[PDB]
């Protein structure tokens, strides 16, 4: 089997993306933020706080005929952002882009923090991590990944993300159309839990490559481009009037300004990040100082790969026996 559905951003900033994910019978379509750096499915629903909705697509398991309470079943989860939220489980059918698991386990919200509230376009998270990340106690669950991998017609997923624009999440085939020249594989740690690889340098604009190994995961979740001190410090010295402002929480640029690419190795190949992919706009409404799309990944503990990063490449995720990763050009 195989699926494919669109991911489209929820705002003009590419903050985040929703991919639309049928759940239940009759089915009921949530817009879920696919999150390749978390192993949770989880859902506003009927049972979720009411004045923790606010605009947000519920699911209602008493309305499916095919939902099953998991008796005993309960989660809680806390994201690098500082968000969180928690509840209990049912089993039903999540079909994404024509693609069908059956008895996946749909993690319910009875309480949300804010971040999630204030945000009307999320309905949820679907996780693409490795299960060993999920939370589900007392009885860890597997991801819809997981439970599709062994009826899929290979065991990938690929993410094509796009910029100011939708993209595609497909399970179980690589579209040879969807990405320029050929596929560089590289090598996966699972012993955190996640997509976790190291590239091989950069470049900042028409500057030489540095060759020096970055430990880092690749996260759909995560919007931005978290690397070390270092590589930013020397991307935001080629910006005339950029400074790290500890006020607003990163680096900041004069919106005027025009912005030099980044280029990052996979192996001896090169992803290139155009500079407008690093504009994240005014730091507040009618602002002239506007927020850098790579900031320092000191104090997080990990490099992450995020939306910045991920949407320059067609990005393969191999859940064969040995995972491994592959980035092509688009």
């Amino acid at each position: 089997s195989t699926g494919s559905a669109t991911t489209t951003p929820i705002d003009s900033l590419d903050d985040a993306y929703i991919t639309p994910v049928q759940i239940g019978t009759p089915a009921q379509t949530l817009n879920l933020d696919f999150d390749t750096g978390s192993s949770d499915l989880w859902v506003f629903s009927s049972e979720t706080t009411a004045s923790e909705v606010d605009g947000q697509t519920i699911y209602t398991p008493s309305k499916s005929t095919t939902a099953k309470l998991l008796s005993g079943a309960t989660w809680s989860i806390s994201y690098g952002d500082g968000s969180s939220s928690s509840g209990d489980v049912y089993t039903d059918t999540v079909s994404v882009g024509g693609l069908t698991v059956t008895g996946q386990a749909v993690e319910s919200a009875k309480k949300v923090s804010s971040s999630f509230t204030e945000d009307s376009t999320i309905d949820g998270l679907l996780g693409l991590a490795f299960s060993t990340l999920n939370t589900v106690s007392p009885t860890q669950q597997k991801t819809f990944f997981d439970n599709a991998k062994a009826s899929l017609d290979s065991p990938v997923f690929t993410a094509d993300l796009g910029y100011h624009a939708p993209g595609t999440y497909n399970f179980g085939f690589i579209d040879t159309t969807a990405y320029t020249g050929s596929i560089t594989y590289t090598a996966v740690s699972t012993k955190q839990g996640f997509w976790e690889w190291t590239s091989t340098g950069y470049a900042v604009g028409s500057g030489t490559f540095k060759s020096t190994s970055i430990d880092g995961i690749a996260d759909t979740g995560t919007t931005l481009l978290y690397l070390p001190a270092t590589v930013v410090s020397a991307y935001w010295a080629q910006v005339s009037g950029a400074k790290s402002s500890s006020s607003v929480g990163g680096y900041v640029f004069p919106c005027s300004a025009t912005l030099p690419s980044f280029t990052f190795g996979v192996g001896s190949a090169r992803i290139v990040i155009p500079g407008d992919y690093i504009d994240f706009g005014p730091i507040s409404t009618g602002s002239s100082s506007c927020f850098g799309g790579i900031q320092s990944s000191a104090g997080i503990g990990i490099n992450i790969f995020g939306d910045v990063a991920l949407k320059a490449a067609f990005v393969v995720f191999n859940g064969a026996t040995t995972p491994t990763l592959g980035f092509a050009s688009k």
